[PDB]
This record gives structure tokens, C-alpha cells and sequence, in this order.
């Protein structure tokens, strides 16, 4: 039982671990605490850039928005760069996937536009992907913050999973739009230590990362084998026992996703 | 239960699989076909170095070695460019364990010395390292082309690796020799599709491969997670029904390799 | 008449080019616009580390430094992944090297101490050295991005390519610091396309790349002909003409090192 | 220029240097002992293929060629396996191009027919090419070993460059056939000491190489610049001064190789 192992890494790391791999045609699906709740945190930024390129036409992207220093809330590296000179939202869709630039995201999400800066209106697009139980009520970056327990701005390894089956393997989006948030996953710099670190070289890998308080450690990924088979790996996890300022702990994930690897090898 | 996605990975390549790894202080022990013989090929080259070094000083190394054109009998890639120089024992180790090459591996069972050209010697230093099923039978390239069923010039899973074990991990050799048997192992460059392809870049692996007739592809080698713990890794493999020029499937060996890395996470 | 070379490849990727290689026992020195200005950009990330290295014992590298998310500042791919565990000041070094990282940077500076963040400190130390030319005047980002004329935060590939050849070859630093900064700049991630592309790869090279606005494209390296003679090569480009926001050229800088490489056979 | 460079190899190798790169469009003939003659050794080889590829159809490759042992008279490690069994046309050219088969080269030669093991037939292909310099009187072993200033079994860099750029850049054989010549020369096994070694990582090489007594060592490579650009490199050189048994070397031919790159960047 490939679930024995899950809940061992649980034991060794302290941690809740929560996983799910959609079932294909030649695979059952796996599954750990799939329909638990856990916190997006930064993981929402891929549903948040394919939302914008859905709503809006390819032109869109060359929108230049300017901003100012009170704006740059979160971890920014790309934000903080361009206070002067403004940024066009593909240069923000580019910051948010591959950098996880928080301030973008927050931007990307007023681009959506509507209450408490159209998080609202980001849920809503989740709904018509067929997800009614993901949620995004605050910003970047109190949504990080949410005491477990709490339900708001959570999903789960389940809901997300198909969420991004859709908008990358699915007809979510038209090809041309869903070349372009592909190839930002694919080129995303912050999740090295993990999914993309327990699965063998010769898998190609894209994902998204997600860190917050409590011990909490996000990597939604879709992975393809060496002859080409395509798969998506959800896992999430969160450390609560810990407290507050609990450390999360990387290596869970990546040993996580060997496992994935192993059974569907 | 790993048993089956071993069984299901025969079926898909029309093989026949043997997987064997040592039982460790938290794991148990890993056994596909682990007690069935498989033809050595061009693994027999490790041991086949620790006894070279077993019985020699290391002085020994610098020792030139000259040898004529009509020694060149099988692919020898380095001993080929080096028929007017000679090479000293030093050199036919390195080049019989990071190229495989053959005539390399052919003067070192020569200066093991005795019947036979040393095989008989290759064997005797088996047994005294408890290995009871293992045997030399001839030398390259003979021992690669014995038909299904022969025994000779075959080993098993089990028996190679708790070879490999003792010399990499136990002791076996004194600390500066296994220094040396390790560090080529560590740099062979005929193995990068097989049990290195199935493992993480995170993990650490050592190995010697092996091929021949028959469809015959085998690769041992020892595995470092990336915390530290080490592990040895039998796997060897034949398509010995569709006939002598039958074409090895270097896939199967990684597959198999990626489906251990998940047990041992 | 190497220099015709390097004026036609101004000419061919319109850039200027700064090219010094210290002159050794058997060869003469290798010069093109070696006393001319160019910007620093991230190559003063590798005497900084030095500079903290020779101020401190060794097992300060042990020091645990923490930060938050306003000391994230331009990219960086490590720091950013560590904001609730902090970095010790062994792990910063690391970072600035390998990944460039930003935030890294910035610390170690401070940990130099000193009037704005420590760049006087770095300036002194390397006032120490011998060089007398160059200047760090702001931290990271802003010091990749100065206007052409100006002299707050540059060298000269003269001037460097000294500063390099003590911290690695002389005895700048004790055999115990100098085989770390030896190592850290042996497995650099960001120098892939630039001098270590422009040698055979039978030579050893460690390097440390600089990028910045107006097409500016730096990288200096330590390199280890087979036989084992050590040359230090500083090889530093911009293209302002095509301002802010012109691209950067690597297969410039791996062209010119394609032609010392020549010259040095 | 250059050429003081080529004039220093053969100083510090104790050795005779000929270098010729065929000019191109863009670039000028590189020339060193152009014309004079060096021993084909085991590069005839190249041509050899080519002209048995020429006068027949591809079917002809799947002719099959039974011999014997007396046959095996030179390094021969691929023929020296297939006595009982035979070889086809085909395996005779993947032989003696990839592991410099001498065996394999000899059976090539008769299959073209003619005088004396058929040399006279290969010269006779040559002068078509316009190659008026170059001949081949002997066989494997004895065109390796003809004494100094001797001139059976000699080209020069001028003259069988010329051939190999025809051969593989030229139209000297339709595209069916040329892509099998091309095919075997980029997968070659014996040049990973040379012309490979001495070129950077991104340009693409492709190689014969030939080895003899008095030292002789040469390659001859088509490489591609990491822009597509093709360059025609002949090396060749023997040390006739040291004896018969002069030890050849490999370095002065990687050594000439890179200082061919500096020019062509
Ligand atoms: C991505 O959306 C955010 C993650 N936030 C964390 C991080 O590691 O970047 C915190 C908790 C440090 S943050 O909200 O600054
Ligand atoms: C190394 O010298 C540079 C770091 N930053 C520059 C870069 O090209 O990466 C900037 C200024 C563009 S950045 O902080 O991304
Ligand atoms: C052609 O491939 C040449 C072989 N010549 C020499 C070699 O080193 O390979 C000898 C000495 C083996 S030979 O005269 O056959
Ligand atoms: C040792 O057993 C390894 C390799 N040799 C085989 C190969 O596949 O290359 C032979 C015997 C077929 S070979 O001609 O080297």
C-alpha cells in the first residue's frame, strides 16, 4: 500500500501530507488526504494567470500598470525592480508563475477586477472549471496566514489537481493561450527542491510552488514520462503542530514525489 | 507488491527481470528473481578490480603492462589507443571499470594468474568472499554469448549484490583501495540510461554495467539517498526467447531503478 | 593581432569588449580594453565572499542570519526559500556564488559592516589587495544598472583579473578559506553559456558571472589547461549604445574565450 | 600569426605538424606543411567507405563476406567476433569507420576489386576526386609502418581535405549515401583524444582517425560551428626522428585543434 509509505514521511517529517495524481487510462488515481482542505498560498497564481488570459483577448498583455511603494506587500523580487518605470501584464503573469512575485499577484488579481480585489471573482472562475470547493478571500500576503481549521483560502490536492488537468492537458483555455502559461510553468525558479527533486531528470517538469506559515510547503506540477505520458501530481502539506512559525520542511515533498514516481513507473 | 509492477514491466518488454537489494536497518530487503542466475557480462569487472587490488600492493598499479595486436579481440576503446605505449594495472582498472573495456579486463584476469588465464582465481576470490553460486567460466568476449540455461560465466542478483556490498560498504579491502574501486565506479560513463536514469540527480549512484548477446543488459551499482543512507542495487535482465541477436532494453533497467527509488524513500 | 579579432567581434554582436588575462611564466598578457571601465554587475559577489572569509574565523560560517520580506530585494532563488528558517552565513556564501542570489549579496555586505550596508568595507578590502580602480558604491539591484560614463560601481578587467588571481592562486586567503572559495566557484550554475562554453572541456574553469541593464554581460574565471597551468581570464561587455534595455550577448563573451583559448594552446 | 604557434607545437612535442583548413566564404586557408606527405594510416579508411558506398547501390551493403583467421591480420576488434558467423557489406563500413577495424578496412578493399587486395582500384577513386597527390600501395598493418621519406601510403592535409570536404560537404555521393558516411564518422570511438578534445563542447565534430609507427598520429574532421557554420580540419603528424617505435602524440594533435578554433571564433 503506496498510502503505508505516505503516512510514514507524515511520521518522519512531523507533517500532514496531502496528495493527488488524476487518475489516467492506464492508472488508478492516487490518493492521501486528497479532499482535505489545505491552503493554496502561492499555488493560486497559476489559476489566477490562466483567469486573466481567459477573460481578456492576447492584446491584453501589452496593458501597462503603473504602481507605487505602497503597493509591494509580499516578497516582490520582479515588483520592487519597476516601481518607476510600470509593468505590463504579461510582464506581471511572468513575475507571478515563475518568481511567485507576490505583488503581481495581488495585481493580476485587481486586473481580474471586483470585490476586495476581485478574489471573488477569481473563486468564480474556479467554479466554472467545475471546482466549488476552493475559496481565495485575502490578499498576498494574509492568505498565507489563515489558522488551520480556518476554511478560507484553502483547496484541496484534489480540487486543484483537476483544476490544472483542465487548463493544461484539458481545452480550458485556446492552445495559443494555454502555450504561454505552460512555458511560464515550465521555466518557474522556486520549486527545485521539490516535486522537480524526486522525480528521475529524464521527466520533464512543471509546477508551482507554495510556502506559508504553520509549516506550510505546496508543489502542484504536471509531469510527463520519458516516452511522453502526461500525469499531474498534486501534493500539499502543513506542519500546524508546530505553532505559527513552524519550519516547513522541503524534503517531504520531494520524498513524497518519488513515490509518485515509483508507482507510476 | 512491488512484485507485480516488476512482473507488469517483463510483460512490456519482452524480458525477463532480476532485481536484488540488501536488507537495511529500516528497510527490508528487495527480491525479484534475486536467487535466479543471469549471465555476469561485464559486471565480473568490479570484483574483478577488488582482487586485482585484494592481493597486490599498491605499488602494484605502476606496474607496465605490454601487450600485442591479436589481444584486441572485443571492443576495447582505451587498450586500442595504447598497443605501442602499454599501460600499467593502474590504467587497466580504470579503463575495464569506466569504459568496460575488454581487453583491459582480459590482462587483469591474466595477472590474477593461474588456470585458465586467472578465471578460475576470479572465482576462488568469490567464494572466499562467501560467494557460493557465482563462476567464470571464460573470458572476453565468450563469456557473454553462453546460451539460455548454461550456467557458466552466470551469477544472481543475491549473490552479486552482497559482493558489491562488502567491497563498497564493508570491508573487504582496506580503506585506501576501496578509495580507488569507489571512486572509478563513481566516474563510469556506460550507465547513464540505466539505474542512474531511474534514480533522482539528488542521489548519489556508482555503478558497473554489463551487456550481451541475448538481449543480456545488467547494471550494479550502490545508491546514496540524498540524506546519506546507502543502498546497493542489483539489476539484471535477459530476453533470452527472442534469440541470440535479440536487442537489450536499457528502458527496462531504469524503469525498474525509479520503481525502488519510490520503496526506498 | 589577437586584438582583430576582438574588434570584429564588437563589430559583429555591437558590444564593447573588455578582455584581460594575467600574463604566467610561459606566456605574455592578453589585453583588450583592460584599463577601461566596466560595470561590476554580480562578479564582485566573488571577492565579497573573500572579503568575509578573511575577517572571520572559520566557524563563523556557522553564524545563523535572518531576514524577511522586504530584505528580498532583486532575485533570489535561494534566499527567498528560506525567509522563515533564516541562512547561516556559510549557506549565503554558497548562494552568491552559485545562484547569484541577490539577498545574499546584500547580507554578506552587511556583515562586512561599515557605512551604507559594508560597500565601503568590500571597496577597502579591495584596497588591500592592491587594486586601486575599482568601486562599489550601492547594493543589489541598483548597481547593475548605472548609466554608461559613470564610475560608481565598476572595475576593469585589468584590475580584476588581479584581484582574482591572489584570492585563488596566491595567498590572499589561508589553504583552508581559499579551497572554499576555490569549490564554491567550481560549481557555478550561471556561467554555462560564457567562458566555460568558449573552452574545451578538458579544462578546468571556475567562474563567476556578472549581467546587468544595457546589455551588459560579464564573466570571470580561473581555468586549468590538461596538463595543469593555471590562467585567470576576465572577459566584460556592455552595449549601452542600444540602451536600457538592449539584450546581453553570452556568445560573445564564449567567442572571445573560444579565442584566448587558441592563443593559450 | 598562427603559424608561429604551429611552429611552437612541434617544438614542444618533438614533432612534424600539418594542419589544413580548406578555406570557406567567410574565412581563409589555414595552411602548416599543407603539402607535404604523412602517412594515410587508418584514415584512408574515411574515403575507403565512401568509394565502396559510390560504385554500387545500397543493396549492395547487404551483401554478406565470410573469412577466416588468417584473415585477421590487424586491431581488429569487431571482425575478430564475427569469423564464424560473417559480415555483411554494411557492418565491413560501420566497423572500419567507428573502431578503425583493420580487418573490416582490408575486406573493404577487396570488395572494391582489383591489383593487389585492390589498392589500385582506391587510388583510382581518388584521382576522379582530383586528387592527383595521395596513393595507397599496401594493407593493414604495413601502410602504418613504411619508413620516413618514403612515398607509398601517403596523402597530405591539403590533399585529403579536399576529399572529406567532397565527401561529406560536397557532391561526391548522392544524400542516401552520404547520410550513412556522415552517420558512422559522428559516431566514431576512436578521436575522443584529438581534434574532439581540442574544439569547444557546442561545436559539432565528426572524425577518422589514424594511428602508426615513427609516431604518426593524424585526424581528419568535418566540425560545425555552434552557429551551423562546417570547416574541413586536417591534422597530421609524425615524429620521425625519435624510431620506429616513437611514442605518437595524441596532446599536440587537441593542442593544434584548439589553436584551429581560436580563428575560427
Ligand atoms: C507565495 O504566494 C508566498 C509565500 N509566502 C511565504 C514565503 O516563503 O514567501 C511567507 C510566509 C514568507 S510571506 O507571505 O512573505
Ligand atoms: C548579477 O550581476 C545580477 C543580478 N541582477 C540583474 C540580472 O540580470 O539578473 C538584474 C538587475 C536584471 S536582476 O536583480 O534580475
Ligand atoms: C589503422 O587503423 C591503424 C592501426 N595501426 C597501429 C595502431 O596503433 O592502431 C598499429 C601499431 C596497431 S598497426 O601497424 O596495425
Ligand atoms: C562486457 O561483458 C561488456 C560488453 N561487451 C559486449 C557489448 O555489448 O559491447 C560485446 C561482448 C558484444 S562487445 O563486442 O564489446
Amino acid at each position: 500500500d503506496l498510502a503505508d509509505r505516505f503516512a510514514e514521511l507524515e511520521r518522519r517529517y512531523d507533517a500532514r501530507l496531502g496528495v493527488y495524481v488524476p487518475a489516467t487510462g492506464t492508472t488508478a488515481a492516487i490518493e492521501y488526504r486528497a479532499d482535505e482542505r489545505f491552503a493554496f498560498c502561492s499555488t493560486f497564481k497559476a489559476p489566477l494567470v490562466a483567469a486573466v488570459l481567459h477573460q481578456n483577448p492576447l492584446t491584453h498583455l501589452d496593458k501597462l500598470i503603473t504602481y507605487t511603494s505602497d503597493d509591494i506587500r509580499s516578497i516582490s523580487p520582479v515588483a520592487q525592480q519597476h516601481v518607476q518605470t510600470g509593468m505590463t501584464i504579461g510582464q506581471l503573469c511572468d513575475a507571478a508563475i515563475r518568481y511567485s512575485d507576490g505583488t503581481a499577484a495581488n495585481l493580476l488579481l485587481a486586473d481580474l477586477g471586483g470585490p476586495g480585489g476581485g478574489t471573488a471573482a477569481f473563486t468564480g472562475y474556479l467554479r466554472s472549471l467545475g471546482d466549488t470547493v476552493s475559496r481565495l478571500d485575502a490578499e498576498e500576503p494574509e492568505l498565507n496566514r489563515d489558522p488551520p481549521g480556518d476554511e478560507r483560502d484553502t483547496t484541496t490536492p484534489h480540487a486543484i489537481a483537476l483544476v490544472l488537468q483542465q487548463l493544461v492537458l484539458g481545452n480550458a483555455l485556446p492552445p495559443d493561450k494555454r502555450a504561454l502559461l505552460t512555458d511560464w510553468m515550465a521555466r518557474n525558479t522556486t520549486g527545485a527542491k521539490r516535486i522537480r527533486a524526486g522525480f528521475p531528470a529524464d521527466w520533464k517538469v512543471i509546477d508551482k510552488t507554495g510556502t506559508g506559515d504553520y509549516g506550510r510547503a505546496n508543489d502542484i506540477a504536471v509531469v510527463w514520462s520519458p516516452t511522453g505520458v502526461p500525469y499531474v501530481v498534486a501534493v500539499m502539506s502543513d506542519r500546524a503542530g508546530g505553532g505559527y512559525d513552524a519550519e516547513p520542511r522541503e524534503a517531504l515533498l520531494a520524498e513524497a514525489a518519488t513515490c509518485v514516481a515509483g508507482v507510476l513507473a
